[PDB]
């Protein structure tokens, strides 16, 4: 049985008893944020609190499939979040699609296609992105780029494929819509391709259930928990919101 | 604020149900099991289902202190399940001092602790147990050994250390108590490094948070999910039980 | 006066120097290549190594004739070298029909007519391919196509048209055998398009002069170059060849 | 290799030529000049006729840097040459500094700069000026101003900086003097820069290579030409001069 997990909902609601009580947390940068720890739900939406830009994420799937190392090949102009983090050259460590698709990395993607290929009711079909070096490499030339997401593991049972996400660390706002898109191409890529190996498997993506050890929404975004908190709305412009988070 | 969590008796009820419904999985040796996927739980108690043995799990962890990739390096007689898992010349992968103390991982435990000395706060305090070539390692030899715990996060909040534990596979029964002790022993040897480099700090040990992709039990020990079901009890001996699960 | 230019013959001979020199510089796709910087010839020959394949050219002057930006609409099957630099939905940058043809270009083609037809001694007689937005447009929805042609000004002295283009970035063996056949395409239609506005203006084409940041040859062509380099001859069949360029 | 360009003192020949020869060709202005048609040479000297004036370039210099497309900004007293070019409201196009460093021009410098901090080799390396809306806006609000340099592009090779200028229309007396001191600026600029970002870099400023459509001399400089072609002196005063171009 998949385990009776926290929906979006519920996430949302913790998320706004944390800020009402202030319980706040100082980030690296030196500002504040709100966060639950050792979080776990069922990814049952596809973002939290904002907006939905497909257009975004659209480009950093395809900057995930050429495997660059370099934010410069991020389609179009780079978003600053990118350029802050990169090295002098230019370069970072959180390209997805390298982690996953690169020879470099161990042909993630291709050994657990092949695992659960073999055996559909393996506990080893998984994709490791992080590694042990990533203690020594988060800060190469001056980088800032600690491998946010540990591993991904995908088990069938029931005819379905569900996705156990497990991640060191994950923005509430940009963070979990960007990686949610991500990990849902993934899936669905997997259900079919192991449906191509054989027709009659006839598998279909399952559950995402998200594993976050730090959860967080940075203070610039307290608006958006606020606003939801009094109204029930997910979004506002933050030019028409009105309250104490400014 | 840390999440409201399943606890130890919760996950007893679940595979109580489970087996009670018949939900069997077939394990890669051919045998059956009962499983909670994407299970998360705090492990406020020291085992699930059977009985503390103090003595084997003091062996393993002196066998984890000497870091050996060897199963015959195991004080005493080694046990079968090491030897039938381990390669041709005795190796296998999943010794965890050599995860967390071996140069060649990395040197996990040290890094994490100077990260988290240097700022308490921090969400990259972090210890990485298994890595990309895992994907090709498990088997090295004719060894059958893919690495069961993925990462260790250390979260330090209100003075407490808590830790997130990331496993993709987990035996209910055997695993999770040999497992629960071996995590207990570092959290407490991390609290005691952090306090010793400075006596203000005063940390505490603070939740485990235990997160599992599949957490199973096997046929063979449906005696004890089944005599507890009916009478509460966590354990008997195999000779005392009686019910259908022989 | 018109400058005393280097001719096709001395730009050979500078390229056969170069490799008998192994002046090599490393391509973005990894693999070797020698070059040219800062080149400047009369374009005398319409190739340079290589053999002339009017069939080809042809469909790609019907696909600068269409417009397109998109590779599938070249006619019959599209060349690999425009699958593999087109984006994600087919399209490109470099059609050179919708460079100086397009509205959406500013109406190159029909502004520098009209510029020459009011004064034919005009220095502003230009047609402008690149655009200040080709620094974030090269690699839209994952294309990699940085337009290579930046300017062709054109220039009317006794009668003739002299035209002057300004690459960024030209192939020796391919590029410039293309590039050269639409370049004398579109010289020979302005000269009469401004003779059949007046017929005593008399327009003869003059002299193409050709001007390249990187003038290059791929590794794979350097067969070519030696071969010319031994026997002066500017084409072989790679089963005919013989020599270390294997 | 860099191609075996003309030098300065070899320009001077040529121009003593076409006076020599009477080749004169009538500006738009109504004025004769000579002229050379596609000229390409190595700028090894920061003049061809008449004297340095550090003073002027200096306030040009200011103005660039301020990005400001209005001829009153020049510090001191406006030149007549930027006041009769000038649009209804002072307006122009030809700020240079707007064209590199203005986000409106879409971030040239800061672009060339990232380009070849990512990949050294690269034939990307590009700050483009002109745009094809300039068929349309040199005339702007009464303006007369069509862009002269179309683009300056930069190639690293063998651990110096080579600049390539395209230009359409340069005047030889007072244009390229000014042009040049600019161009020296931001080469200089960007060499700086790149070794800034690596120290393992050291980079040196190599060649300017100089493209021009149209290089030529209005007729109220010929007697510097002329002067020059007796007696090998690249400077008189206009009074102490005697000969026919009075
Ligand atoms: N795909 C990614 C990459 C990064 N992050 C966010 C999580 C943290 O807000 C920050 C990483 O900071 P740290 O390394 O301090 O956790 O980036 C994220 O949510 N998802
Ligand atoms: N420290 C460990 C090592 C292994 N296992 C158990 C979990 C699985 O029952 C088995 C590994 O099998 P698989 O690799 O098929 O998950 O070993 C565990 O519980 N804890
Ligand atoms: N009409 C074209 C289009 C492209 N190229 C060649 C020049 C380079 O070999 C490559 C472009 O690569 P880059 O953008 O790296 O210069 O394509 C060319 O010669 N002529
Ligand atoms: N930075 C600049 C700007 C302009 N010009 C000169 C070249 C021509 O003499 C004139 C422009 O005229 P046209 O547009 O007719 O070429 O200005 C120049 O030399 N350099």
């Amino acid at each position: 049985m998949i385990s009776d997990s926290m929906t979006v909902e519920e996430i949302r609601l913790h998320l706004g008893l944390a800020l009402k009580e202030k319980d706040f947390v100082v980030d690296k940068t030196g500002v504040k944020t709100i966060e639950i720890i050792g979080a776990s739900f069922v990814a049952d939406e596809p973002f939290i609190f904002g907006a939905l830009n497909d257009e975004y994420i659209q480009r950093e799937l395809e900057w995930y499939k050429s495997k660059s190392l370099f934010v410069k090949d991020i389609p179009g102009e780079t978003p600053k979040i990118w350029q802050q983090v990169a090295s002098s050259k230019g370069e970072i460590n959180s390209n997805y699609g390298w982690a996953i698709w690169s020879e470099d990395n161990y042909a993630q993607y291709d050994m657990c296609l092949a695992e659960l290929g073999q055996n559909p009711d393996s506990r080893r079909g998984i994709m490791i992105y992080t590694r042990p070096s990533m203690q020594f490499d988060y800060n190469k030339d001056g980088m800032s780029d600690f491998m946010c997401t540990n591993t991904v593991q995908y088990l069938i049972r029931d005819k379905k494929i569900n996705a156990v996400v497990n991640m060191r660390s994950n923005d509430v706002v940009f963070g979990f819509r960007n990686d949610y898109a991500w990990q849902k191409y993934v899936l669905d890529k997997l259900v079919s391709d192991l449906n191509a190996g054989d027709s009659t498997r006839q598998y279909k993506a399952g559950s995402i259930i998200w594993n976050v050890g730090s959860l967080h929404v940075y203070s610039r975004h307290f608006y958006l928990v606020d606003h939801w908190w009094k109204t029930g709305e997910t979004h506002i412009s933050k030019k028409d919101y009105v309250g104490k988070y400014a």
